[PDB]
C-alpha cells in the first residue's frame, strides 16, 4: 500500500466550529500496464463532503493520511469500475465512504484514459487534498443528515451523486395541488437552464447557483444566494453536465453508493 | 520554497486515541538534496530528525497527527555561538503549549553534525528537503515516564546525558536505600553506576534507544523500570560513552 501526503486549506484552529465543511479529494498518479507499461497517468477521485459536526475533523483527517491505499478492478452490472482501498479497519458510521467502508468505487471513465480493457492499475502517487467550501455553501440540515428521508435532488451527470438542492418555496408551485410532485416538476422546469461553473483555485469541485425566487436557504447553515457545491474530477470537462435528471435522493451520506 | 508534507509510516492506532497511557515516539525522516551554490552537481542524504516522545493524556492524539501530517516543512541553516545547527521549520501558526515542540514552537533545531555528513558541512553548501517521512511508533508496555505532575509541574530531576547533543533523560527516582551532603545522593548514586548502563537499540523499531536500569536503586508507569530515548536511526553504537548526570525538566514544555 501508499500513503498520501497532504494539500489543502484546512485549519484544523476551526475543528469545533462545526458548520465548517470540507471537500476531501484524493489525488492519484497511476502507472498502467502484457507490453509496455505506461507511468504517470493522474487521477481525481472525490471522497466526500463533510462539515465538522458530522464527524471530529482531526480523527478524520489523521484516519486519511494515515492510511495505505490500494487500487483494483471490478466489473458491475457490466460496467467498468476502479476501487481505491484503504487497509484496515474501517471506522463506523463514517461520512465519507472511504473510512466508513474502508474502499471506494469510481466508474472506470471517470479515472483512467478513455483509449483504455486489457490494462492493470497501481498507485504510484497519492495526495490527499482537503478545501474549505467557501461560506455561501448550501448543504442539508443536520436532521436530514442523520434522516432516512428523500428529498428533491438533482443528478447533473449520470455517474456523479445526485445534488440534494435546497427546499423548493411554496411560491414557485402555486398550482400543483400534489406536494409530493410540485418540488419534483418545479425543479424540472429550470432543470436544463442551471449553469454549472468550475471553482477557481480550488481543485475537483464545482458549483451551481440557483435561483432565489424558487429556493429557501431558510433550512441550512453557515441573509444570501443559494448554490450548492459538488465535487467531480479536476479534468472532467464542462461540457459534460448536461445529461440531467431530477429524482429523490437521500441526504445521509451513510445511504448512499455503491 | 514554499515547503513539503510528509507521508506516514508506523503502528500508531488511532483507536487507541484515548487510551492516555499509550506513548509514540514521532521521528521525521527526511531525504535532503544537497548542493553546492557553484556546483550544478547534487547529492541526497537520509537524515533522521526526532521530535520527541509523548503519551497520548498530554495532548489529543488526532490534532497531533493531523498537525504533524498536514504540516509544510522547510529546512534552514544557522550558526549559535560559533557552531553549526539546522533547522526545519512547519510553517504556520503554532500549538501553544503543545508537548512537541515542532507543533509548539512551529520549529526544532539539531547539531548540524547530527544530519549533516561531516563533508557537506562546510558553506559552499545548501540544504533542501526533497522528501519527508513522519514515523510515529509506540513504545513498548515496559516504558518507563514520568509522573503527570512531574510533567506538567516546574521541577528539576535527575537525568543522564547520554551524549552531549542528545536531550537529557530524566529516570526514576531514586531508593532512599541507594544513597547516604543529603541532596547529592540521587545525583552521586546515579554517577556511580553511569557508566555501566547499557544502551541497546530497540529492535523492529527506528530511531530508538533503550537503557535497563538496576530494580535495587530505581523506584517507579504503564502497561524492572527502563527508559527510551530518540537518537537517529543511524546514530553509531560506540557513540554512547560520554556519559554525564544532569538535572533536567520533566516538563516538556520546558526544553
Amino acid at each position: 500500500g501508499i500513503t498520501p501526503n497532504y494539500v489543502g486549506d484546512l485549519n484544523l484552529d476551526d475543528q469545533f466550529k462545526g458548520n465548517v465543511c470540507h471537500a476531501f479529494t484524493l489525488e492519484a498518479i497511476i502507472d498502467i500496464s502484457n507490453e509496455r507499461t505506461v507511468k504517470g497517468v493522474p487521477a481525481w477521485l472525490p471522497l466526500g463532503i463533510m462539515s465538522n459536526f458530522e464527524y471530529p475533523l482531526a480523527h478524520t483527517v489523521a484516519a486519511l493520511l494515515t492510511g495505505s491505499y490500494t487500487i483494483t478492478q471490478f466489473t458491475h452490472n457490466g460496467q467498468k469500475f476502479v476501487r481505491v482501498n484503504r487497509l484496515g479497519t474501517g471506522i463506523p458510521a463514517h461520512p465519507l465512504r472511504m473510512l466508513r467502508e474502508g474502499n471506494q468505487a469510481f466508474i472506470q471513465n471517470m479515472v483512467i484514459p478513455r483509449n483504455f480493457n486489457q490494462f492493470t492499475y497501481n498507485l504510484t502517487n497519492l495526495v490527499l487534498s482537503v478545501q474549505k467550501l467557501p461560506d455561501d455553501a448550501w448543504r442539508p440540515s443536520k436532521d436530514k443528515l442523520i434522516g432516512n428521508t428523500m428529498h428533491p435532488a438533482v443528478s447533473i451527470h449520470p455517474n456523479l451523486p445526485p445534488i440534494v438542492l435546497p427546499t423548493v418555496k411554496k411560491q414557485a408551485y402555486r398550482q400543483h395541488k400534489n406536494p409530493n410532485n410540485g418540488p419534483l416538476l418545479a425543479i424540472s422546469g429550470i432543470l436544463h437552464q442551471l449553469r454549472v461553473e468550475k471553482v477557481p483555485e480550488k481543485t475537483s469541485l464545482f458549483r451551481i447557483s440557483l435561483p432565489a425566487d424558487m429556493f429557501s436557504v431558510k433550512e441550512g447553515m453557515m441573509e444570501n444566494s443559494p448554490v450548492v457545491y459538488f465535487q467531480a474530477p479536476e479534468n472532467f470537462p464542462l461540457n459534460g453536465f448536461n445529461n440531467r435528471q431530477v429524482v429523490l435522493a437521500y441526504a445521509n451520506p451513510t445511504l448512499s453508493a455503491v
